[PDB]
């Protein structure tokens, strides 16, 4: 008999990841854990068939059950419309999901002793947390001003945006509500507490004194009113940093901090570097309770094209495995479920250990060696890597 | 017999870059090129002494003579005011110069075969053309609106930015003149032709339909009406891309393009450890007036050690390329084949020197990782300059 996992929302996706996601389910999860599974097929054809209703349902299911684990999905553009004869250019499922749950996205590279890090010298995890405008055409010369009127009618403040003198142009107004800034600090301070790392907030503070200053202020305020306690408990701390100083400190750091930044191209850097397969993602809702976990990468279309043509593929499943493990860890925490907690942690260990023992997908070998120097014998194919992880997991679980 | 290089505006600067600037003039330029040299000292002391007049005169001189080359300067802050006991906290020299010249800053990484790039697929250079606002605290409930008053006394136009119904927040207005958008286009269309490459503009125009839509519209209008012909004749083209699509395209690209977009860059370059290899060119819409400089600062930290008579290893490459880019433009303007050659030769010897294994510590780190770097891996500031000097002298001898 196996573990009772409780209620999990699961979203199937597209292309190479759809394949890996099933392998993850078949080989790593279902053998050991039983779930009250709420599964939504967010494959692109099923989204088209249901007029995207399945995406909305999936999001609502996450609101209800607190835990969502999601497979990468195709975000349609014109080419995707032609390729699948879509009825419409459906919105990003991610956009729809985040819009309904709200919250803050945290990214974290999974690290292995034998895998080079972006910055040589990083030794501990780094988690990066990231945080409607009225734009119009100004058709000729004239004054654009922005005006605030308190509802108590006591005052009016008008700021000049710009005197257009030589012609027209464009202007826009933007705003943030305090609440949203509060939510972001909450998610941030809590993640720092959940991971036991210090938290830094970076802003451009000096350019937009008032806009960024309000982040600085609310973070400090919330810190001082609700976290300085627990922070000294775990022996961590919170500080604000100018982005320029933040980048510099991080350059010299050993790692082991949460980095909230007001703004982003985190994936793009991991992508160029060749380690997007190791980059995971969790959306933390303000409420402390609801999370959605997923890989940071997409559907790996290029590998899917190879697969469909019968070429061997070597696609890294780690980010996707860690979507499940962070999902289950959080489910475990809500349910005070020692067995689930043990299982999740176990699976991450197996995944990190396997790689460290020298078995890895081609992307990671390229990371070690540079792509020109990779031999087929340096890596495992997609199924080969999954089977290895499967055996090691069996072994690890058949003890203690 | 030295080359007659013609009219060049040069601007001296601050701190570590100031030392290097002189070494470049004395070791790499003056032994080979005679200039009608318009030198302005934009050193912080001298800016203070002249009440910043020197910065304005430098800018006027570039306007008159078309070619500027500029050393990194200190932008005063509060700490800086105290440090030099300044009269005021002078505006940034680069700000003053840009407002007088107008134009667009193009950034370009100098590429060496042995120095890893941000994406391993990139074979050829990429040139990024990057294009303030009014923000305030909203202290509580009430209405933020943004207003356009046409100067021809036609009726006032009001847009709601947001009703704050509970609590406060922040708000800003921003703007962009058609004229500056037209310039952006001309400068980008100019740059592409000069370098003989396709040009992409990335916007977010599905989100900011009117604001980013204005950029897209005006780029197209100006291409169609005035530039397409000259683009097809060099077998290049212009295209607009949404930012996500553009990033994706760029991930899979070989390079060899101009990228016009609307502070992430310094972060990436700084983060990798390659700020010494980033050059910057302000390109005016007239196709005639340029101003070249290092994209990095005055390297205060290295200057601190140098004041203490300790060894430094500061990368002069971006500063050198400020000269070679300015001289190449000057050479192009006056059809000066000797100077053109000399500028290329100086760029090539610089790259080749690095490629042969002689480099400054920063580039050793890129190769080895900072913790794995030792003294015998690199040259100090003065050794490296000397090395470039011998190699340049040998190269030119072989060219004759
Ligand atoms: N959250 C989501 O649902 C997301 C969805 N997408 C969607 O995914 C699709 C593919 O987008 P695309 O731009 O190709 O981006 P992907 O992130 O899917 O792939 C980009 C490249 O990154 C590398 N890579 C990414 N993940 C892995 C992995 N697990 N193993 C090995 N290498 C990996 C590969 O490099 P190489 O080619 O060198 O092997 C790959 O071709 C699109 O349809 C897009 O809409 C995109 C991002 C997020
Ligand atoms: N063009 C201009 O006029 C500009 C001027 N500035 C001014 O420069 C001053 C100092 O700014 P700072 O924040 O230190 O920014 P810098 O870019 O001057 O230095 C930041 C760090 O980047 C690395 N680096 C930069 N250039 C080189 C190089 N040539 N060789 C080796 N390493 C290099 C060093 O890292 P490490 O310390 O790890 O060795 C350095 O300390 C400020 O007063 C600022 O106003 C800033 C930007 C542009
Ligand atoms: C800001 C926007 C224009 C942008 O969007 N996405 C990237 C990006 C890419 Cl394409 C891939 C990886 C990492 C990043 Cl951030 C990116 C970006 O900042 C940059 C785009 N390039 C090409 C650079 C270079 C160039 C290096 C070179 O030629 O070797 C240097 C520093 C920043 C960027
Ligand atoms: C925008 C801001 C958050 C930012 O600022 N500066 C960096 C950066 C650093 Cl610190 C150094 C090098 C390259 C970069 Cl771009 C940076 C940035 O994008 C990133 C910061 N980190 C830590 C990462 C990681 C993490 C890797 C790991 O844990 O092994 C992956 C991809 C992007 C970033």
């Amino acid at each position: 008999k196996k573990i009772s996992g409780g209620s999990v929302v699961e979203m199937q996706g597209d292309e190479m990841t759809r394949i890996i996601w099933e392998l993850i389910k078949e080989k790593l999860i279902f053998p050991y854990v039983e779930l009250d599974l709420h599964s939504y097929d967010l494959g692109i054809e099923n989204r088209d068939a249901t007029n995207d209703q399945v995406t909305k349902d999936a999001a609502e299911a996450i609101k209800k059950h607190n835990v969502g684990v999601k497979c990468a999905t195709i975000t349609p553009d014109e080419k995707r419309v032609e390729e699948f004869k879509l009825k419409q250019m459906w919105k990003s499922p991610n956009g729809t999901i985040r819009n309904i749950l709200g919250g803050t996205v945290f990214r974290e590279a999974i690290i292995c002793k034998n895998i080079p890090r972006l910055v040589s010298g990083w030794v501990k995890p780094i988690i990066i947390g990231c945080h409607r405008a009225t734009d119009f055409v100004v058709p000729g010369p004239g004054k654009v001003e922005i005006t605030y009127t308190p509802s108590d009618g006591t005052q009016k403040v008008t700021y000049l945006v710009h005197n257009f003198e030589e012609g027209g142009g464009v202007a826009m107004g933007m705003y943030n509500q305090d609440k949203s800034i509060e939510d972001f600090a909450h998610s941030s301070f809590q993640m720092a507490l959940s991971k036991g790392w210090p938290l830094y907030l970076s802003t451009k503070n000096t350019i937009l004194k008032k806009y960024d200053g309000r982040f600085k202020d609310i973070f400090q305020e919330i810190y001082d009113k609700q976290y300085k306690s627990q922070f000294e408990a775990q022996k961590i701390w919170y500080e604000h940093r100018l982005i320029d100083d933040m980048v510099a400190q991080a350059m010299k750091s050993e790692g082991g901090f949460i980095w909230a930044c007001k703004n982003v191209q985190s994936d793009s850097v991991a992508q160029g570097y060749g380690s997007l397969g190791m980059m995971t993602s969790v959306l933390v809702c303000p409420d402390g309770k609801t999370v959605e976990a997923e890989a940071a990468h997409g559907t790996v279309t290029r590998h899917y094209r190879m697969y469909q043509k019968g070429q061997e593929t070597s696609t890294n499943p780690i980010a996707s495995i860690f979507a499940w493990t962070r999902g289950l860890a959080h489910r475990a925490k809500l349910d005070n479920n020692k067995e689930l907690a043990f299982f999740a942690n176990a699976l991450e260990e197996v995944s990190i250990e396997t790689i460290e023992a020298g078995f890895m997908t081609k992307d990671l070998a390229a990371c070690i060696k540079g792509l020109p120097n990779v031999q087929r014998s340096d890596y495992l194919n997609t199924f080969e890597f999954m089977d290895k992880l499967g055996e090691n997991l069996k072994i690890k679980l058949a003890q203690a």
